[PDB]
RNA sequence: UUC
RNA sequence: UUC
């Protein structure tokens, strides 16, 4: 079907709506560009490669390029792998790129690189070169950027990079660029703004360096300026878990009253980590279309109690004033002033670790009137004790966060205390949707009791992940969350004595159950999994690794359940062979099609099994099981079943005829197995398939009958990497198909590999030539 | 160094006292007998392998057989494996052990035998012929048996492995072997008591049988009998994880008041899971020697607040109730009566599933002085409330056991509740430190010092499992001034305080594991530093608290010996160009062994092995992804004997080890990608005594890497699941192999050829390369 | 691979 | 393999 077989080792792709051709060569383990990148390749992406040089050969003919992604191709040291440490810097050679007159955008970063490479052409628009060791710039090395627009040179003189020397910047030498728009100088040692900027410029990064003081002037005439971060700069060291020097004589950031005069269109101001007391008003005077202000790691907790500079941003959205506790105290209450009803436009307010014992009604009193508010973040702050009702009165609210509190009676689990959140890697550049959140995760509540969430009626979504909730819940204890959607009791110690737990939540679309099997693993204790037939709109039950190994009913049922997760438990004792009493579990399911049974040592399935499975099951995941045996025949009782995914098990035969044990069979997962060989007519006739995953097997050969072209030309996708083919002349079928195919195969450049014989041992199969095989 | 390679696939041994000659082949996949078995061979096992039949061929040279071990060659199919059935039963040829006139014991069990074979020498003193289908006993097939001793039969009918019918047992079929000891016939769906039984019985099995009632004769003639279990006829069956029938009409097995009058000698009486409601106490007038009674799993609930029976029993050593609650029932407390007093030779009394909420200290009041009590057990009762002080008066005791319970302000995890927990398999702790209170599994959020109120005396208190979220500061556990263990593993510790624990001045152990929660979240302080102030601490436990911060840079203790650090983030601590934490454990000075394996680390910064205490001798970095190390820095370990690199990604060996270290004993390298080793490897490593190299990817080893000089000194090699190529460059490690003293496991299973083609999959013990030396 |  |  194909005439000439792509065997570059890139992934090409067309989108000719945009003239594009893209060629991807991300991680290729290349050591040279390689021959037959595309004439009319546009964009060209090389990074975290080996390549240990550029020259005027390596673009020769791609005159079209408009993008040159050549990222971390000797990255620093630290940095970078120390298993496959760059032993030098890239070369660039002269006129490498003076040629390239389309070229807009170039990123260098992550090549140990000692200067600006020079000769780039005029049409560049981004030059990119962090992660390198370039930490003195010039006025003369920056003339060929006339036309540059957006400048990235962080990251080249940091404690993970370090220079050993201040940062250096000529006065002036940015001025000349009078497009420049994004200027990046962060995690680079700097002492001093840079002046004078040009006038242009929409984003100033200067975070994480060591600057001391803002002059006056230093921002005079940026008046098109959006985003200014100057966070790092005499930082917060306490429990930073990175080398953290702070300013002497626990100095803050000094920044004169009238330093952001000039910045009348600024939206973004990040002021984290500056060891900042104070917040003056006076800041803000000029500014009235400020939407985001950070001012998280500070030492600002008495000024959150004052915040007179509130008053100066009614059209903020997003305010952060998180990790300001005073060293060693551990304050009464939260003391929230007055000046944040002044707030009027704010949707999202974060105060973590404030540290503060108890919280009250009253002391959130002035965001009553904030009609805006979305989210409120409380998390991180030790709180002993909250009467939850008081969230009646912000039912408007999509979000309220307690996680990670003592109460008893989307940001990454590393956020407010990494280095640089928005650090670039080398390889690229929840249940809110339900309605309102109450997220109680991560606290002390031991136990529970429906007066506890007496007003709450509105709540659409209670996270009670990881409490301490050891507890056996008899429909009592959530009575006034008659809207509950969606509950999140993960990681407690639920006691499924009573088949009446969690019926009063008569809304409830999703339970997660999962990780209590504190008393599944006791023996001889009463549990009643057929709790499920009182909850009428259960859409979604997850209740993996309880290790559930024994049960008093001996059906679950349901008129509503759709999907059940039940990985990590013990199916193999519930159905050890001999023991029918619970070869139905789950028959009753009547409307279940999702079945996640992975995870359950289950060496081998009882017969009985699949007949009682529920009659809708379309979805069933045996992965991770073990499995030494399977009945391919008995997959006939599954008449609905689309996806089978048998992945990570220890399987070593398919079926002779996958299109006899299913009629219905779409999706076919068998990779991570021992599968040394196909059947003869393995896929014969199988016209319902059309996904099949062979990948990580030990397969040698494959011949035609087991892989017929009306089958294999309805393949969405098949996977064939990472097996043990035998490139002899009994593959010649083999070997012309994958080369010659449009189904879609991934990895054949990098892991579809002979093993043998000895000559062609690591090649890829792609790239074989068999003529030997044809004289 | 041998003459004459072993090339046999099984283990042979001599102990040359008993002048026994043990050829073990447990588990070999055989399908043959093997030729060549040592003539001499008095001990032959064969378990666990696919030998279809046996015939005079099978044993006729081995004359000196004493003991045959044949079992699970054909595993009844619900028993085995699914995905090697055993396709038809073992077949026993006649003849095959009427030479053997030495052979006396016989294991054939899980073979799918039909019947009793026959042809068996006079001199058989035991027979084994469990997990078989054999469901029916006639007289006749058992007159060979005349001098045996101890006949196994159970496991042939029941739900694993099941019959269809009653078993049959013939009138006297027993009677006239006269030197029968022990008979087991568990496990058989049995309906009576078989009878006449010998008189020279000492041990009688009938348990897990369908015998409704026991007749007043049934025992009379067996004034040997010391052991008798009758459990699990009329079985208890709320909560069973297997298929259990009860009794109709809510029966308890019925058994006459004198049923037991001629049991003189007997020591061990089994009842357990009988349905009982009452105990007669007329049972025991003339069994007063009883030691050990098992009552668990009846409906003796009623039972044990009366329990009079109890006064004919001053010699039981050892007493169970557990598991005597009546249904949806949850007592108030529990009521023990006073005829528990007299009980005066108690050691062991176990009371789990009685069920009730409040334990207070009058209820215990019967056992103030049984003098010799030892253990008592109340786990899994739903206790909520109980007054830790009132085992001030229970000091003499070795273990109180409270786990899994409710409780806020060794046995194994499946016992009463298992089919058969004796059963036989086809292939074959804190207490030590003292008085042990074991609270594990409990509900206590919140502790304080007057909770330990007059418990001084306490050894080793478990606290293991329970939901204590608290920030210990030195005053928790002040009356604990003898303690010398303490596990407060999966609990919520919060380390804000490096005065935690200091009040436990006898502190010797100390398992925090599995606190991880306040290690989860960012910005927390954590006081690693605690360990300064226990002055006798030897071991510490903080393994899987997802450790990647710490407020304090250094762990300072002056005593401690063992730290397990396994499960944390070191990879994090130890950011390469963040120096702080390299000197985490440098001032352990007495540390010797330090398991920092499961850390994520990829690669070790420069400057973790300078800082490394200087005594380290016992080291693991295993399961860390390690896919580089720096040999040469194993210089700074001067005291280095254990070096534990298991499960990592590495794919080198250092060019000299010699040159690494200077003490290295033992060096595991199992479970990495090393494909080939450098040209001098072991060089002069004289002290290496243990070298893994197993599953890696090596296909050749030669002499330079591999020096005689070096190998024999060495106690272990482990060379399996590797990558051998077998050609003529091979010839030195073959030879080698075939004839040295050094032990190399699984050599007949596992130490293989992957090529060339011809000797593909071919065991490296029976290569023959004459080719290359024509 | 007798639990 | 810039976090
Ligand atoms: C940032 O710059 C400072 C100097 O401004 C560097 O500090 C010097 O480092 C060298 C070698 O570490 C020392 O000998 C000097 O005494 C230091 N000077 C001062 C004033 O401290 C620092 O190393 C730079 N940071 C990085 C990450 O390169
Ligand atoms: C080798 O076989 C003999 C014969 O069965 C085993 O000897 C028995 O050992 C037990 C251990 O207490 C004694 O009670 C029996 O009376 C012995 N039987 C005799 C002496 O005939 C011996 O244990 C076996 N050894 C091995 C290693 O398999
Ligand atoms: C134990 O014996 C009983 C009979 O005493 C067996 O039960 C019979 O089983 C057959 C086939 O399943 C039925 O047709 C009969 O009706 C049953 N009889 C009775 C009285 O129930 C039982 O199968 C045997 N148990 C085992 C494990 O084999
Ligand atoms: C964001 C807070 C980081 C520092 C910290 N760590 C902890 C911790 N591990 N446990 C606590 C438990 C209760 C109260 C405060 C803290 C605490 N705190 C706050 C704290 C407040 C007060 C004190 C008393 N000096 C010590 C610590
Ligand atoms: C060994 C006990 C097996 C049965 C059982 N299972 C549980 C369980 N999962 N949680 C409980 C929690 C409190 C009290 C009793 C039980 C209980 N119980 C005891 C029990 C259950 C039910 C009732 C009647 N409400 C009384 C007592
Ligand atoms: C291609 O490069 C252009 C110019 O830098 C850029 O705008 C576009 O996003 C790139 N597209 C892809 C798919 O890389
Ligand atoms: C809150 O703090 C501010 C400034 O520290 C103070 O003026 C005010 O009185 C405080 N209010 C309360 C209720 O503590
Ligand atoms: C919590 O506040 C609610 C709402 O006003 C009130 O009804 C209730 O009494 C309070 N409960 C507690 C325990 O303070
Ligand atoms: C509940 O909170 C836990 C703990 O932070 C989190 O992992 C989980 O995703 C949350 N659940 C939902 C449904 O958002
Ligand atoms: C459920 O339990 C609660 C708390 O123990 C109790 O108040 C209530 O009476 C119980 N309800 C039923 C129906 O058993
Ligand atoms: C669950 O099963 C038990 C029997 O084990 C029964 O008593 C109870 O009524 C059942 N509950 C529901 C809701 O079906
Ligand atoms: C099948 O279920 C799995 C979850 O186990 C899910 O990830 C996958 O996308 C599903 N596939 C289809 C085709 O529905
Ligand atoms: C499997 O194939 C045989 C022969 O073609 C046919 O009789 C049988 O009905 C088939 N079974 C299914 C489930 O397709
Ligand atoms: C404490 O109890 C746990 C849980 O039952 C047990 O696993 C652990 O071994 C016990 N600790 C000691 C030191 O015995
Ligand atoms: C330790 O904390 C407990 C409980 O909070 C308190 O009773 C005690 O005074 C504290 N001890 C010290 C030495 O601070
Ligand atoms: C542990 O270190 C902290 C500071 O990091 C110090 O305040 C504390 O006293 C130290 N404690 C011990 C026992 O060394």
């Amino acid at each position: 079907a194909r005439w000439f077989p792509k065997t570059l080792p890139c992934d090409v792709t067309l989108d000719v709506s945009k003239n594009h051709v893209i060629v991807d060569c991300t991680d290729k383990h290349l050591t040279e560009i390689p021959g037959g990148i595309p004439t009319n390749t546009t964009n060209l992406t090389l990074t975290i490669n080996h390549i240990p040089d550029i020259s005027p050969a390596s673009f020769h003919r791609l005159v079209h390029l408009v993008e040159i992604d050549f990222r971390c191709n000797c990255v620093p040291i630290r940095l970078g792998s120390k298993s496959n440490m760059c032993p030098r810097r890239l070369q660039i050679k002269p006129r490498s790129f003076s040629g390239l007159t389309y070229l807009k955008s170039l990123y260098l970063d992550g090549n140990q690189l000692l200067e600006i490479p020079q000769g780039l052409p005029p049409s560049l628009q981004l030059l990119s070169l962090e992660a390198n060791n370039i930490f003195s710039i010039r006025k003369e090395q920056l003339t060929e950027l006339a036309n540059i627009e957006i400048l990235y040179l962080g990251q080249n003189c940091y404690y993970r990079n370090p220079c050993y020397v201040s940062y250096s910047i000529e006065k002036d030498a940015f001025l000349n660029l009078t497009k420049l728009k994004v200027l990046s100088l962060k995690d680079n040692n700097v002492t001093t703004v840079p002046t004078v900027l040009p006038s242009t410029l929409t984003e100033l990064y200067l975070y994480n360096n060591m600057i001391a003081e803002i002059q006056e002037d230093d921002f005079n005439n940026l008046n098109q300026l959006q985003i200014l971060d100057l966070s790092g700069n005499c930082p917060r060291c306490y429990n930073a878990p990175f080398p953290c020097t702070p300013c002497k004589n626990n100095s803050p950031l000094q920044i004169p009253v009238n330093a952001f005069d000039a910045l009348t269109e600024l939206k973004v101001l990040r002021l984290h980590s500056n060891s900042l007391q104070h917040v003056p008003p006076r800041w803000f005077k000029n500014i009235n279309n400020l939407q985001e202000l950070d001012l998280s790691q500070n030492f600002l907790a008495k000024e959150i109690g004052d915040a007179k500079f509130l008053h100066f941003l009614p059209n903020l959205i997003q305010l952060d004033l998180s990790f300001n506790f005073e060293l060693q105290v551990y304050r009464a209450s939260m003391n929230l002033s007055q000046a944040f009803s002044s707030l009027k436009s704010l949707k999202i307010l974060r105060i973590r670790g404030y540290v503060f014992k108890e919280l009250k009604s009253f002391q959130l009193s002035p965001l009553h009137n904030l009609q805006n508010l979305e989210v409120l973040d409380l998390g991180t702050n030790f709180i002993k004790i909250a009467n939850l009702s008081m969230f009646k009165q912000f039912k408007r609210l999509k979000v309220i966060d307690l996680s990670v509190n003592k109460i008893s009676p989307v940001l990454e689990q590393l956020y407010y205390f990494r280095y640089d959140k928005y650090a670039r890697s080398c390889r690229f550049k929840s249940c809110y949707k339900y309605g309102q959140t109450l997220d109680l995760s991560k606290n002390s509540i031991f136990f529970i009791k429906s007066s506890d969430f007496q007003h709450l009626s509105f709540l659409k979504c209670l996270n009670l992940s990881g409490n301490l909730i050891s507890q056996t819940l008899n429909g009592s204890e959530f009575q006034p969350l008659a809207e509950l959607r969606y509950l999140d009791f993960s990681n407690n110690r639920l006691d499924l004595l009573h088949s009446t737990a969690f019926e009063e939540l008569r809304k409830l679309e999703v339970l997660d159950i999962s990780s209590n099997s504190h008393y599944f693993q006791s023996e001889g204790i009463t549990h009643m999994l057929n709790f499920t037939k009182n909850l009428k709109v259960l859409q979604k039950l997850m209740m993996n690794d309880n290790d559930i190994s024994s049960s008093t009913s001996r059906t679950m049922e349901s008129e509503s359940l759709r999907t059940l997760e039940f990985r990590g438990n013990h199916l193999d004792v519930l159905w050890r062979d001999g023991d029918n009493r619970y070869l139905q579990l789950f028959k009753n399911l009547l409307k279940l099609e999702e079945l996640d049974i992975s995870k359950n040592s289950l060496s081998f399935l009882p017969s009985g099994v699949f007949d009682g499975m529920p009659p809708n099951l379309k979805n069933l995941s045996l992965a991770k099981n073990g499995l030494k045996s399977f009945i391919w025949e008995k997959l006939r009782y599954l008449k609905n079943l689309e996806t089978l995914d048998l992945s990570h098990n220890q399987l070593t035969t398919v079926p002779e005829r996958l299109s006899n044990c299913s009629r219905s069979l779409k999706n076919l997962i068998l990779k991570n197995n021992q599968i040394r060989s196909l059947t003869k007519y393995f896929l014969q006739d199988a016209f319902q398939l059309r996904y099949l995953d062979l990948s990580s097997n030990k397969i040698q050969m494959i011949q035609k009958t087991s892989f017929p072209e009306n089958v294999l030309n309805n393949l969405k996708m098949l996977l064939l990497h990472h097996n043990r083919f035998l490139c002899t002349c009994d593959a010649v079928w083999f070997v012309w198909w994958v080369q010659h195919t449009e189904v879609t195969i991934p990895y054949l450049a990098t892991d579809v590999t002979c093993v043998g014989p000895g000559a062609h041992k690591g090649q890829s199969v792609i790239s074989l030539d068999l003529y030997t095989c044809e004289l």
